[PDB]
């Protein structure tokens, strides 16, 4: 019995089985208190100004009630190396490669998570308040929204998921006796220190593990303050246990940004889609269309769960609250409706801090007032002749959804947006047309299946290949499988590239809101426009069919162009790739897709 050691809310209150969950690991841990969280602003403005007092954040002088967190530069990212899912079977979390390691998860058996857990949690909150945040992935009480409990030792985490997920009491009361994903985490620095502190940012790099039991419906992380290591929502719930129950249930949890596209006609589309890292996800997620006429919106930037609805419709909603961006980029000059959302009411980490209390990073693009300095990440003196950058790579903004200017009007609508359109993104600086359209719902799940990481060397298929929660053969059998679910209206799939370069190491295309023309495209395909021509990889725009009004001399015959040498190279190299990652588990139509490719190839 805890009861004494609650400094808000009531373990009488909680709901029987979370009550058992908080109870059970405040006996783990040790916690000094245990804060139920409310998700009330009152709470939330006092841990903000607690946080402050003890030098754990700045306050953003320049802004609305803005933040800033400095880390120990050994706990900066999301750690892959450290992230494992435990099953009885190894085969069920990854494929066996026919060589070498997986690149498409790291599983650990029971039995060794059973020892890395007694090392590291009992008496590990000692001293510390251990934090209750209630929270739904998802608009609360959405039918394919799902709720979690998280327990941390971190204000850090707490402030970052009442922006990131939906927290608070009326979670809790919409849970009721309900089942929920239980997430513990804890920064694994129990009082008194035994080691340093650095930068008033508790962590312990070397026993940093992020576990997911998704046969226990339980996520446990230990050692990391960071991101995707502790704001257990986001990666470690949205992606690895969600698509793992998205298999069993028959929906889809997938690393999408989810748009809403209205053309002059004010006829309206919604279009998910994936890219890996530094392929242009955020400048799509937000783009300010160049095309008169056209609107785009943003339902979600980073998450999609997707089921179909009686009707045959693919629904999708984005169970985030929150835009967890990376900030070094983001351009006052060709991210606009980032900048606006981040404004006001936003935790900013690891980016550098102006002499007048204002936020920098690499590729502001916004010159500062002659007389304003600027201090890096690292607490430092800094000028732009450095050596160093002044944000890390890594850093951060987490923001309100609610606050982006182009927000969707239904992006929280409980039964989500009907999806039409999935694309598929990369950066290829040759080889790879600037859009191209799948032949068939297989073919799109090829396509997906061969995705390239930013340059074209590594693969990250689907854009998931830090995120799948079980056997990727398996979760390619189960997008096949969506064809053959009765009535099924199987959006259209395409495959991006923004990137293609001419000989000189230019870029062919304009892209940013250029990008306009190509959703225009889309737009129009999914309505049965004649406005395609076949080719070996799919189908591309006919002469003519994009709208290049404005951009004078854009050479598409280089920006489309199908090389046989380019392509016949691509398509050994895919081969090589899922026999050796995938061998034993690979679908039989993604083989046969990949024959097909080949054949269509050889026929040039
Ligand atoms: N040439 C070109 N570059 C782009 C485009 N979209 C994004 N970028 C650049 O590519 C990099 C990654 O873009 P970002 O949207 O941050 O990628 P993400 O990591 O997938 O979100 C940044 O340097 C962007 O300026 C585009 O349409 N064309
Ligand atoms: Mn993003
Ligand atoms: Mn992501
Ligand atoms: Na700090």
């Amino acid at each position: 019995d805890f009861s004494a050691k609650v400094i808000q809310g009531s373990l009488d209150s909680l709901p029987q089985e979370v009550r058992k969950f908080v109870e059970g690991n405040a006996q783990l841990c040790q916690p000094e208190y245990i804060h139920i969280c409310d998700g009330s602003e009152e709470e939330y403005g006092r841990l903000l100004a607690h946080m402050q007092e003890e030098g754990v954040i700045r306050k953003l002088k320049k802004y609305d009630n803005c933040w800033l967190a400095l880390t120990d530069p050994r706990d900066v990212a999301r750690i892959e190396s450290k992230t494992v899912i435990i099953t009885q079977e190894q085969r069920d979390t990854v494929p066996i490669p026919k060589s070498g390691q997986s690149q498409l998860g790291r599983w650990m058996s029971e039995e060794d998570f059973e020892k890395a857990f007694n090392a590291r949690f009992p008496g590990c909150m000692k001293g510390r308040t251990m934090y209750v945040i209630p929270f739904s992935m998802g608009p609360l009480g959405s039918p394919l929204a799902k709720i979690g409990i998280e327990l941390t030792d971190s204000p850090y985490v707490v402030a970052s998921m009442r922006i990131m997920t939906r927290m608070g009491t009326s979670v809790l009361e919409a849970l009721g006796d309900g089942e929920f994903i239980k997430c513990l985490h804890s920064v694994g620095c129990p009082l008194p220190l035994k080691k340093p502190l650095v930068n008033n940012w508790a962590c312990n790099p070397e026993l940093t593990l992020i576990a997911h039991l998704p046969d226990r419906r339980e996520i446990i992380s230990f050692g990391s303050g960071y991101g995707g290591n502790s704001l257990l929502g986001k990666k470690c719930f949205a992606l690895r246990i969600a698509s793992r129950l998205a298999k069993e249930e028959g929906w889809l949890a997938e690393h999408m940004l989810i748009l809403g596209i209205t053309n002059p006609e004010g006829k309206k589309k919604y279009l998910a889609a994936a890219f890996p890292s530094a392929c242009g996800k955020t400048n799509l997620a937000m783009m300010n269309p160049t095309l008169p006429g056209w609107k785009v919106e943003c339902v979600g930037d980073d998450i999609a769960w997707m089921k179909f609805d009686a009707q045959g419709n693919l629904r999708a909603i984005n169970p985030e609250n929150g835009f967890f961006g990376v900030a070094p980029g983001t351009s006052v000059k060709t991210n606009p409706n980032a900048i606006k959302t981040i404004q006001k009411n936003t935790i900013f980490t690891n980016v550098a801090e102006t002499s007048d209390g204002g936020v920098y990073w690499e590729g502001i693009d916004e010159p500062l007032a002659p007389g304003v300095t600027i201090t890096s990440w690292k607490n430092k003196e800094w000028r732009p002749q450095d050596e160093e950058p002044c944000a890390h790579p890594n850093s951060r903004f987490c923001t309100p959804a609610s606050q982006c200017p182009i927000i969707d009007p239904a992006w929280e609508s409980p039964e989500g947006v009907p999806i039409e359109g999935i694309i598929f993104g990369g950066r290829r600086p040759a080889g790879v047309p600037l859009v191209y359209e799948a032949l068939s719902w297989q073919h799109g799940v090829f396509v997906g299946a061969a995705m390239r990481s930013e340059g074209g060397i590594m693969h990250d298929p689907f854009a998931m290949r830090p995120f799948f929660g079980y056997n990727f053969g398996k979760y390619l059998a189960h997008w096949l499988s969506m064809a053959h679910r009765p009535a099924a209206k199987l959006p259209k799939i395409f495959h991006v590239n923004w990137f293609r370069k001419d000989k000189n190491g230019k870029f062919l295309w304009p892209g940013f809101g250029e990008n306009s023309r190509v959703l225009e495209w889309m737009f129009g395909r999914i309505e049965g426009e004649d406005s395609a021509k076949l080719t070996p990889i799919g189908y591309v725009p006919k002469e003519d069919a994009l709208n290049l009004k404005g951009l004078g001399d854009v050479n598409v015959e280089e920006l489309f162009g199908i090389s046989k040498e380019f392509w016949e190279k691509e398509v050994e190299e895919i081969d090589k790739y899922l026999e050796d990652q995938v061998n034993a588990d690979l679908p039989y139509e993604i083989e046969r897709e990949l024959r097909a490719l080949k054949q269509r190839i050889s026929q040039m």
